[PDB]
């Protein structure tokens, strides 16, 4: 299978400092489930309440069954109270280096 | 500021995807040669032929608005200009895993 990444942009509507505590917890439990990569979230310079997260997957079903733990809910439920978010799911054309 | 900085660039191609990637390799060689220049990934949404993002990296702002006023620049966005449109953030890295 190919490697995923998952592109989330999140308009943040509360206190950022609450959305990055909120988001560490996900990012935490994403980090523990087999076949994650790596993660980067972004902050946008321009603005306050602009963020992107970035996390790369082993493949797409390392994704979906990370996605389907019930153990998500909690965090899941949490950034939507917090934030309005539109994503994507990517695969890799280049890379450099 | 003196800040590592991320430049997310969200692409619709409207020409042929092919052309597009082609045209994106060599800016990116273009970018690989300036200094500052860190990382460099073009993603495309999984099941559209016609959804891109690319996520380069820069030590700094600063390196980031010379490469941009390099002439060398000037053909590659050029080329990108007449294939897609596009929507650009700039970002500073919060959290990484
Ligand atoms: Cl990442």
């Amino acid at each position: 299978a190919d490697e995923v990444t998952f592109v989330n942009r999140f308009t943040v509507h509360g206190a950022p400092a609450e959305f990055e505590s909120v988001f560490a917890r996900t990012a935490a439990f994403f980090a523990r489930q087999p076949g994650f990569v790596r993660h980067t979230l972004l902050r946008e310079r321009d603005k306050d309440n602009s963020y992107v997260n970035i996390a790369v997957w082993t493949d797409h079903d390392a994704f979906r069954r990370a996605l389907a733990q019930p153990g998500f809910l909690p965090h899941a439920t949490a950034l939507r109270a917090l934030s309005t978010s539109e994503h994507g799911l990517f695969t890799a054309r280049q890379t450099l280096p």
